[PDB]
Protein backbone atom coordinates (compact mmCIF):
# COMPACT_ATOMS: atom_id res chain seq x y z
CA UNK A 1 0.00 0.00 0.00
CA UNK A 2 1.39 3.22 -1.15
CA UNK A 3 -0.93 5.54 1.17
CA UNK A 4 -0.14 2.93 4.13
CA UNK A 5 3.90 2.97 2.52
CA UNK A 6 4.58 6.49 3.71
CA UNK A 7 3.19 6.02 7.10
CA UNK A 8 5.47 3.00 7.83
CA UNK A 9 8.39 5.09 6.42
CA UNK A 10 7.80 8.17 8.37
CA UNK A 11 6.72 6.83 11.83
CA UNK A 12 10.10 4.43 11.20
CA UNK A 13 12.51 7.57 11.19
CA UNK A 14 10.50 9.72 13.37
CA UNK A 15 11.46 7.33 15.85
CA UNK A 16 15.46 6.94 14.80
CA UNK A 17 15.90 10.82 14.53
CA UNK A 18 14.02 13.53 15.44
CA UNK A 19 11.37 15.43 14.02
CA UNK A 20 14.10 17.37 11.95
CA UNK A 21 16.27 14.97 11.43
CA UNK A 22 13.84 13.04 9.28
CA UNK A 23 12.66 14.75 6.03
CA UNK A 24 10.35 13.93 3.43
CA UNK A 25 12.98 13.79 1.03
CA UNK A 26 14.04 10.57 2.93
CA UNK A 27 10.54 8.80 3.13
CA UNK A 28 10.35 9.61 -0.51
CA UNK A 29 13.38 7.96 -1.12
CA UNK A 30 12.55 4.73 1.01
CA UNK A 31 8.73 5.16 -0.16
CA UNK A 32 9.13 6.15 -3.72
CA UNK A 33 6.43 8.70 -3.86
CA UNK A 34 6.65 12.38 -5.75
CA UNK A 35 5.48 15.61 -3.93
CA UNK A 36 2.38 14.52 -5.35
CA UNK A 37 1.49 11.54 -3.13
CA UNK A 38 1.62 13.86 -0.14
CA UNK A 39 -0.76 16.09 -1.01
CA UNK A 40 -4.91 14.67 -0.90
CA UNK A 41 -4.45 12.91 2.80
CA UNK A 42 -1.34 14.10 3.31
CA UNK A 43 -0.88 17.89 2.77
CA UNK A 44 1.96 19.34 5.37
CA UNK A 45 4.94 17.61 7.00
CA UNK A 46 3.47 18.21 10.20
CA UNK A 47 0.40 16.54 8.75
CA UNK A 48 2.06 13.45 7.91
CA UNK A 49 3.03 13.46 11.57
CA UNK A 50 -0.15 14.51 13.24
CA UNK A 51 -1.73 11.55 11.20
CA UNK A 52 1.26 8.79 12.83
CA UNK A 53 0.42 10.28 16.18
CA UNK A 54 -3.28 9.38 16.14
CA UNK A 55 -2.74 5.89 14.48
CA UNK A 56 -0.44 5.18 17.38
CA UNK A 57 -2.58 6.74 20.00
CA UNK A 58 -5.47 4.46 18.52
CA UNK A 59 -2.77 1.54 18.52
CA UNK A 60 -2.07 1.90 22.27
CA UNK A 61 -5.92 2.83 23.49
CA UNK A 62 -6.78 -0.49 21.80
CA UNK A 63 -3.99 -2.71 22.86
CA UNK A 64 -4.72 -1.11 26.79
CA UNK A 65 -8.44 -1.96 26.56
CA UNK A 66 -7.40 -6.05 25.45
CA UNK A 67 -5.09 -6.10 28.08
CA UNK A 68 -6.78 -4.47 31.14
CA UNK A 69 -8.49 -7.09 31.96
CA UNK A 70 -5.75 -8.85 33.45
CA UNK A 71 -6.47 -5.70 36.57
CA UNK A 72 -10.02 -6.13 38.23
CA UNK A 73 -9.79 -3.38 40.53
CA UNK A 74 -9.26 0.21 39.01
CA UNK A 75 -6.53 1.06 41.49
CA UNK A 76 -4.54 -2.41 39.52
CA UNK A 77 -5.90 -0.75 36.27
CA UNK A 78 -3.97 2.39 37.25
CA UNK A 79 -0.47 0.71 38.04
CA UNK A 80 -0.99 -1.72 35.07
CA UNK A 81 -1.74 1.00 32.61
CA UNK A 82 2.11 3.10 33.80
CA UNK A 83 3.67 0.08 33.35
CA UNK A 84 2.32 -1.06 30.06
CA UNK A 85 3.54 2.45 29.44
CA UNK A 86 7.13 1.33 29.88
CA UNK A 87 6.66 -1.67 27.62
CA UNK A 88 4.41 -0.85 24.61
CA UNK A 89 5.36 -0.14 21.44
CA UNK A 90 3.43 2.10 20.90
CA UNK A 91 2.47 6.22 20.70
CA UNK A 92 5.32 6.66 23.57
CA UNK A 93 8.74 5.78 21.41
CA UNK A 94 7.65 9.52 19.90
CA UNK A 95 7.49 11.69 22.83
CA UNK A 96 10.80 12.75 21.97
CA UNK A 97 9.88 13.46 18.69
CA UNK A 98 6.57 15.41 19.77
CA UNK A 99 8.63 17.56 22.25
CA UNK A 100 10.44 18.57 18.98
CA UNK A 101 7.71 19.07 16.84
CA UNK A 102 6.21 21.12 19.36
CA UNK A 103 9.25 23.47 20.34
CA UNK A 104 9.49 23.97 16.60
CA UNK A 105 5.79 24.84 15.51
CA UNK A 106 4.18 26.40 19.22
CA UNK A 107 3.68 29.78 16.49
CA UNK A 108 1.60 27.71 13.98
CA UNK A 109 -1.96 28.50 15.42
CA UNK A 110 -3.36 25.54 13.84
CA UNK A 111 -1.18 23.41 16.32
CA UNK A 112 -3.39 23.39 19.55
CA UNK A 113 -5.98 22.03 17.19
CA UNK A 114 -5.13 18.43 17.12
CA UNK A 115 -2.51 18.69 19.85
CA UNK A 116 -6.14 18.69 21.24
CA UNK A 117 -8.25 16.39 20.12
CA UNK A 118 -4.83 14.26 21.32
CA UNK A 119 -4.63 15.77 24.15
CA UNK A 120 -7.61 13.59 25.52
CA UNK A 121 -6.92 10.68 24.24
CA UNK A 122 -3.95 10.78 25.92
CA UNK A 123 -5.32 11.68 29.37
CA UNK A 124 -9.08 9.58 28.58
CA UNK A 125 -7.13 6.19 29.50
CA UNK A 126 -6.81 8.08 33.63
CA UNK A 127 -10.05 10.04 33.20
CA UNK A 128 -11.90 6.42 33.68
CA UNK A 129 -9.80 4.64 35.73
CA UNK A 130 -10.46 7.80 38.18
CA UNK A 131 -13.82 8.07 37.93
CA UNK A 132 -14.86 4.66 37.78
CA UNK A 133 -12.53 4.08 40.41
CA UNK A 134 -14.96 6.94 42.61
CA UNK A 135 -18.07 4.85 41.31
CA UNK A 136 -16.38 1.58 42.78
CA UNK A 137 -15.67 3.66 45.85
CA UNK A 138 -11.88 2.76 45.96
CA UNK A 139 -11.48 6.53 46.42
CA UNK A 140 -12.87 10.26 45.99
CA UNK A 141 -11.28 12.82 43.41
CA UNK A 142 -13.39 15.71 43.30
CA UNK A 143 -10.83 16.83 40.62
CA UNK A 144 -10.63 13.62 38.28
CA UNK A 145 -9.88 15.69 35.14
CA UNK A 146 -7.18 17.68 36.81
CA UNK A 147 -5.79 14.78 38.34
CA UNK A 148 -5.66 12.71 35.28
CA UNK A 149 -3.94 15.61 32.92
CA UNK A 150 -1.45 15.65 36.05
CA UNK A 151 -0.89 11.89 36.40
CA UNK A 152 -0.50 11.18 32.68
CA UNK A 153 1.71 14.09 32.45
CA UNK A 154 4.28 13.03 34.99
CA UNK A 155 3.89 9.13 33.88
CA UNK A 156 5.44 10.01 30.58
CA UNK A 157 7.73 11.82 32.34
CA UNK A 158 9.29 8.68 34.06
CA UNK A 159 8.48 7.00 30.85
CA UNK A 160 10.59 9.29 28.65
CA UNK A 161 13.41 10.83 30.98
CA UNK A 162 14.50 7.45 32.13
CA UNK A 163 14.60 6.00 28.48
CA UNK A 164 18.27 4.26 28.46
CA UNK A 165 18.63 2.55 31.90
CA UNK A 166 18.11 -1.02 32.64
CA UNK A 167 14.05 -1.90 32.10
CA UNK A 168 13.56 -3.97 35.39
CA UNK A 169 15.00 -0.88 37.11
CA UNK A 170 12.11 1.72 35.25
CA UNK A 171 8.99 -1.33 35.98
CA UNK A 172 10.57 -0.73 39.63
CA UNK A 173 9.88 3.17 40.00
CA UNK A 174 7.23 3.59 38.02
CA UNK A 175 5.22 1.20 40.05
CA UNK A 176 6.86 3.14 43.79
CA UNK A 177 5.05 5.90 41.74
CA UNK A 178 1.39 4.35 41.10
CA UNK A 179 1.73 3.28 45.03
CA UNK A 180 2.75 6.74 46.33
CA UNK A 181 0.31 8.62 43.68
CA UNK A 182 -2.68 6.55 44.42
CA UNK A 183 -1.55 7.17 48.11
CA UNK A 184 -2.04 10.69 48.34
CA UNK A 185 -5.76 10.62 47.03
CA UNK A 186 -7.24 10.10 50.01
CA UNK B 1 39.52 33.21 29.45
CA UNK B 2 39.97 32.89 26.07
CA UNK B 3 38.14 29.27 26.84
CA UNK B 4 35.32 31.05 29.07
CA UNK B 5 35.26 33.38 25.87
CA UNK B 6 34.44 30.15 23.48
CA UNK B 7 31.80 29.00 25.64
CA UNK B 8 30.10 32.54 25.90
CA UNK B 9 30.15 32.98 22.31
CA UNK B 10 29.07 29.81 22.07
CA UNK B 11 26.20 30.23 24.72
CA UNK B 12 24.33 32.98 22.43
CA UNK B 13 24.94 31.37 18.90
CA UNK B 14 23.17 28.28 19.87
CA UNK B 15 20.58 30.65 21.63
CA UNK B 16 20.17 32.46 18.34
CA UNK B 17 19.99 29.43 15.87
CA UNK B 18 20.23 26.61 17.28
CA UNK B 19 22.54 23.82 18.01
CA UNK B 20 22.53 22.18 14.60
CA UNK B 21 23.41 25.73 12.55
CA UNK B 22 25.72 26.84 15.07
CA UNK B 23 29.56 26.41 13.40
CA UNK B 24 32.57 25.51 15.09
CA UNK B 25 34.07 27.82 12.63
CA UNK B 26 31.62 31.06 13.51
CA UNK B 27 32.40 30.32 17.50
CA UNK B 28 36.14 30.16 16.46
CA UNK B 29 35.82 33.23 14.28
CA UNK B 30 33.53 35.26 17.26
CA UNK B 31 35.51 34.05 20.05
CA UNK B 32 38.33 35.29 18.19
CA UNK B 33 40.06 31.98 19.09
CA UNK B 34 41.16 29.54 16.99
CA UNK B 35 40.56 25.53 15.44
CA UNK B 36 43.15 24.51 17.33
CA UNK B 37 42.68 26.08 20.28
CA UNK B 38 39.13 25.12 20.48
CA UNK B 39 39.66 21.67 19.81
CA UNK B 40 42.16 21.25 22.49
CA UNK B 41 39.49 22.82 24.97
CA UNK B 42 36.67 20.81 24.08
CA UNK B 43 37.77 18.45 21.30
CA UNK B 44 34.06 18.57 19.66
CA UNK B 45 31.09 20.82 19.07
CA UNK B 46 29.08 18.10 21.05
CA UNK B 47 31.42 18.16 23.96
CA UNK B 48 31.66 21.93 23.76
CA UNK B 49 28.03 22.02 23.77
CA UNK B 50 27.60 19.64 26.81
CA UNK B 51 30.61 21.72 28.96
CA UNK B 52 28.03 25.19 28.99
CA UNK B 53 25.49 22.88 29.69
CA UNK B 54 27.22 22.20 33.06
CA UNK B 55 28.29 25.24 33.59
CA UNK B 56 24.74 25.88 33.16
CA UNK B 57 23.68 23.39 36.04
CA UNK B 58 26.38 25.12 38.07
CA UNK B 59 24.10 28.59 37.62
CA UNK B 60 20.74 26.89 38.61
CA UNK B 61 22.57 24.80 41.35
CA UNK B 62 23.87 28.03 42.70
CA UNK B 63 20.56 30.12 41.98
CA UNK B 64 18.91 27.41 43.76
CA UNK B 65 20.62 27.91 47.01
CA UNK B 66 19.93 31.55 47.16
CA UNK B 67 16.03 31.20 46.22
CA UNK B 68 15.41 28.14 48.49
CA UNK B 69 15.61 30.46 51.71
CA UNK B 70 11.98 31.24 51.25
CA UNK B 71 11.46 28.08 51.72
CA UNK B 72 11.77 26.90 55.38
CA UNK B 73 10.62 23.42 55.85
CA UNK B 74 11.53 21.20 52.86
CA UNK B 75 7.66 20.58 52.02
CA UNK B 76 8.06 23.74 51.12
CA UNK B 77 11.16 23.50 48.89
CA UNK B 78 9.56 20.59 47.57
CA UNK B 79 6.41 22.86 46.58
CA UNK B 80 9.21 25.49 45.04
CA UNK B 81 11.72 23.72 43.82
CA UNK B 82 8.96 22.30 41.21
CA UNK B 83 6.98 24.91 40.46
CA UNK B 84 10.55 26.84 39.99
CA UNK B 85 11.10 24.14 37.32
CA UNK B 86 8.45 24.54 35.63
CA UNK B 87 8.21 28.52 35.24
CA UNK B 88 11.81 28.97 34.72
CA UNK B 89 11.98 26.92 31.53
CA UNK B 90 8.93 28.20 30.19
CA UNK B 91 11.60 31.55 29.53
CA UNK B 92 14.94 29.63 29.43
CA UNK B 93 16.54 30.06 26.16
CA UNK B 94 19.04 27.49 25.79
CA UNK B 95 16.09 25.63 26.23
CA UNK B 96 15.40 24.90 22.56
CA UNK B 97 18.84 23.83 21.58
CA UNK B 98 18.79 21.90 24.28
CA UNK B 99 15.96 19.62 23.29
CA UNK B 100 17.57 19.68 19.62
CA UNK B 101 21.30 18.46 21.32
CA UNK B 102 19.26 15.81 23.51
CA UNK B 103 16.25 14.03 20.96
CA UNK B 104 19.73 13.94 18.48
CA UNK B 105 22.53 12.61 20.65
CA UNK B 106 20.63 10.18 22.74
CA UNK B 107 21.75 7.49 20.80
CA UNK B 108 25.34 7.53 21.50
CA UNK B 109 26.73 6.67 25.12
CA UNK B 110 29.24 8.36 25.21
CA UNK B 111 27.59 11.65 25.08
CA UNK B 112 24.16 10.22 26.31
CA UNK B 113 26.63 8.77 29.89
CA UNK B 114 27.91 12.58 29.76
CA UNK B 115 24.33 13.63 29.75
CA UNK B 116 23.37 11.21 32.66
CA UNK B 117 25.41 12.57 35.05
CA UNK B 118 24.16 15.77 34.63
CA UNK B 119 20.66 14.94 34.84
CA UNK B 120 21.81 13.51 38.47
CA UNK B 121 22.73 16.79 39.59
CA UNK B 122 19.14 17.71 39.01
CA UNK B 123 17.89 14.89 40.60
CA UNK B 124 20.14 15.41 43.70
CA UNK B 125 18.14 18.92 45.01
CA UNK B 126 14.99 16.23 45.65
CA UNK B 127 17.71 13.70 47.23
CA UNK B 128 18.76 16.72 49.92
CA UNK B 129 15.14 17.87 50.34
CA UNK B 130 13.69 14.12 51.14
CA UNK B 131 16.69 13.31 53.32
CA UNK B 132 16.54 16.59 55.40
CA UNK B 133 12.87 16.23 55.22
CA UNK B 134 13.66 12.45 57.02
CA UNK B 135 15.64 14.14 59.86
CA UNK B 136 12.84 16.92 60.32
CA UNK B 137 10.41 14.37 60.80
CA UNK B 138 8.22 16.12 58.01
CA UNK B 139 8.42 12.54 56.30
CA UNK B 140 9.40 9.24 56.70
CA UNK B 141 11.27 8.02 53.09
CA UNK B 142 13.59 5.06 53.09
CA UNK B 143 14.02 4.49 49.73
CA UNK B 144 14.77 8.16 49.38
CA UNK B 145 17.38 7.54 46.01
CA UNK B 146 13.95 6.51 44.05
CA UNK B 147 11.52 8.87 45.70
CA UNK B 148 14.35 11.53 44.52
CA UNK B 149 14.54 9.89 40.90
CA UNK B 150 10.94 9.42 40.31
CA UNK B 151 9.93 13.32 41.41
CA UNK B 152 12.56 14.38 39.32
CA UNK B 153 11.17 12.66 36.33
CA UNK B 154 7.32 13.34 37.25
CA UNK B 155 8.30 16.65 37.61
CA UNK B 156 9.83 16.96 33.92
CA UNK B 157 6.88 15.37 32.15
CA UNK B 158 4.35 17.86 33.34
CA UNK B 159 6.63 20.62 32.72
CA UNK B 160 7.65 19.35 28.85
CA UNK B 161 4.07 17.65 27.49
CA UNK B 162 1.60 20.46 28.88
CA UNK B 163 3.62 23.84 27.28
CA UNK B 164 0.02 24.46 25.68
CA UNK B 165 -2.05 25.88 28.37
CA UNK B 166 -2.63 29.05 30.23
CA UNK B 167 0.48 29.65 32.26
CA UNK B 168 -1.36 29.75 35.66
CA UNK B 169 -3.19 26.22 34.89
CA UNK B 170 0.28 24.55 34.47
CA UNK B 171 1.61 26.03 37.87
CA UNK B 172 -2.08 25.13 39.15
CA UNK B 173 -1.17 21.78 38.34
CA UNK B 174 2.15 21.50 39.46
CA UNK B 175 1.10 22.32 42.50
CA UNK B 176 -2.03 19.70 42.73
CA UNK B 177 1.18 17.24 41.89
CA UNK B 178 3.07 18.40 44.68
CA UNK B 179 0.26 17.80 46.83
CA UNK B 180 -0.95 14.47 45.94
CA UNK B 181 2.58 12.99 45.58
CA UNK B 182 3.78 14.74 49.31
CA UNK B 183 0.63 13.45 50.78
CA UNK B 184 1.20 9.79 49.51
CA UNK B 185 4.12 9.17 51.81
CA UNK B 186 2.55 9.77 54.90
C1 LIG C 1 20.92 28.11 34.46
C2 LIG C 1 19.51 27.51 34.37
C3 LIG C 1 18.50 28.43 34.62
C4 LIG C 1 17.15 28.12 34.60
N1 LIG C 1 16.38 29.31 34.91
C5 LIG C 1 16.70 26.77 34.30
C6 LIG C 1 15.28 26.50 34.29
C7 LIG C 1 14.74 25.20 34.01
C8 LIG C 1 15.62 24.13 33.72
C9 LIG C 1 17.03 24.37 33.73
C10 LIG C 1 17.66 25.67 34.01
N2 LIG C 1 19.24 26.00 34.02
C11 LIG C 1 20.60 25.20 33.63
C12 LIG C 1 20.09 23.86 33.12
C13 LIG C 1 21.20 22.91 32.68
C14 LIG C 1 20.47 21.71 32.19
C15 LIG C 1 21.30 20.56 31.67
C16 LIG C 1 20.25 19.52 31.25
C17 LIG C 1 20.80 18.24 30.67
C18 LIG C 1 19.67 17.31 30.29
C19 LIG C 1 18.47 16.99 29.37
C20 LIG C 1 18.05 15.51 29.53
N3 LIG C 1 16.90 14.81 28.73
C21 LIG C 1 16.71 13.36 29.05
C22 LIG C 1 17.53 12.54 30.10
C23 LIG C 1 15.72 12.63 28.37
C24 LIG C 1 14.86 13.18 27.37
N4 LIG C 1 13.93 12.24 26.81
C25 LIG C 1 14.95 14.57 26.99
C26 LIG C 1 14.07 15.10 25.97
C27 LIG C 1 14.13 16.48 25.56
C28 LIG C 1 15.09 17.35 26.17
C29 LIG C 1 15.98 16.84 27.18
C30 LIG C 1 15.96 15.45 27.63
Amino acid sequence: NLKDKILGVAKELFIKNGYNATTTGEIVKLSESSKGNLYYHFKTKENLFLEILNIEQSKWQEQWKKEQIKAKTNREKFYLYNELSLTTEYYYPLQNAIIEFYTEYYKTNSINEKMNKLENKYIDAYHVIFKEGNLNGEWSINDVNAVSKIAANAVNGIVTFTHEQNINERIKLMNKFSQIFLNGLS
